[PDB]
């Protein structure tokens, strides 16, 4: 099953594309070729600071005649210095704008901590604390909702939330969209069955960024262990004849989750698209959930002290 029912009766691909630290100068060849072997769904984000490019690759393909906009699923996120409810509007309509489309699929409030607004995206204090902003969940979520009200976006979601933070938005009085998507990291490393279990047990689907450990991420050190180059996954691999990654981009797929791995390597979009025709077995399952480390590719020691900051919680 390639596609996942939403809560708002849409159907979400399980396989999408992520775009972080894609460069602008590469990212737009990414997803043309990512759209041309099957990738329908786009993980964006503002901050990302490729919408553009990201938006050339798809205006092209529908000028290409390759793919609809129907077809497509497009995912951004609110970055964390517009959650004041009278900048998500602008916010959204600047992702559109910049993606040159005219709705989102899916709008997720990228992270639960709301950062002072201004020019820069990750505003730290002397210090190298963030700068939190006087915002919080239930009144950003009441700015989303607005979003689907007004036929920007079909679908709104959360990413970073903690069960308790989904629960807020849950049991907000006035709800008027739950949320559809929970987008949580998730890989061997950190496998979340706590978090996974409340999310699937509320109707909230929940997509594993970071499927590979982000072996790119620009704050990894050497001592880190690397999912790619773990011998113990490896050998999986090679008993399935498959690669490292596509084993790490199945193995989400198998616990009913959302996965999008990131390339611009025309060679591995290709490749990590090729994940609908094995399975891991019982063992295989059982085994890479015992390499949870509770290792966070995602954790910024910069905001342990925000208030909504989501890692306190065991989940
Ligand atoms: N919601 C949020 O907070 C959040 C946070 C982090 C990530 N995400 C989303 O999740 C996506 C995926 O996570 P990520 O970007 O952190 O990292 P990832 O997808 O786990 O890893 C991407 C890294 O893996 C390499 N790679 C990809 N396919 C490979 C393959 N088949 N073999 C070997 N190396 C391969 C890529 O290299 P090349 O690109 O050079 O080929 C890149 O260096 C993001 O791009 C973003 O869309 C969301
Ligand atoms: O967030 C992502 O999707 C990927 O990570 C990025 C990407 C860009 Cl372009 C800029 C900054 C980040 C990053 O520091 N994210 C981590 C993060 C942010 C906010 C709060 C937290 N937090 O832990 O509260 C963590």
């Amino acid at each position: 099953a390639s596609r996942i029912l939403l809560n708002n009766g849409a159907k979400m691909p399980i396989l999408g594309l992520g775009t972080w630290k894609s460069p602008p100068g590469q990212v737009t060849e990414a997803v043309k070729v990512a759209i041309d072997v099957g990738y329908r769904h786009i993980d964006c984000a503002h901050v990302y600071q490729n919408e553009n490019e990201v938006g050339v690759a798809i205006q092209e393909k529908l000028r290409e005649q390759v793919v609809k906009r129907e077809e497509l699923f497009i995912v951004s996120k609110l970055w964390c210095t517009y959650h004041e409810k009278g900048l998500v509007k602008g916010a959204c309509q600047k992702t559109l704008s910049d993606l040159k489309l005219d709705y989102l699929d899916l709008y997720l409030i990228h992270w639960p901590t709301g950062f002072k607004p201004g020019k820069e995206f990750f505003p730290l204090d002397e210090s190298g604390n963030v700068v939190p902003s006087d915002t919080n969940i239930l009144d950003t979520w009441a700015a989303m909702e607005e979003l689907v009200d007004e036929g920007l976006v079909k679908a709104i979601g959360i990413s970073n939330f903690n069960h308790l933070q989904v629960e807020m938005i849950l049991n907000k009085p006035g709800l008027k969209y739950k949320p559809a998507v929970n987008q949580i990291e998730c890989h061997p490393y950190l496998t979340q069955e706590k978090l996974i279990q409340y999310c699937q047990s509320k109707g909230i689907v929940v997509t594993a960024y970071s499927p590979l450990g982000s072996p790119d991420r620009p704050w990894a050190k050497p001592e880190d262990p690397s999912l790619l180059e773990d011998p113990r996954i490896k050998a999986i691999a090679a008993k399935h004849n498959k690669t490292t990654a596509q084993v790490l981009i199945r193995f989400p797929m198998q616990r009913n989750l959302v996965v999008i791995p990131k390339s611009v390597t025309p060679e591995r979009i290709a490749e990590n698209f090729k994940v609908f025709d094995f399975e891991l077995s019982s063992q295989d399952m059982t085994t890479l959930l015992s390499y949870n480390r509770n290792w966070r590719v995602c954790a910024a020691l910069s905001c342990t002290s925000h208030k909504d900051y989501p890692f306190h919680e065991e989940f």
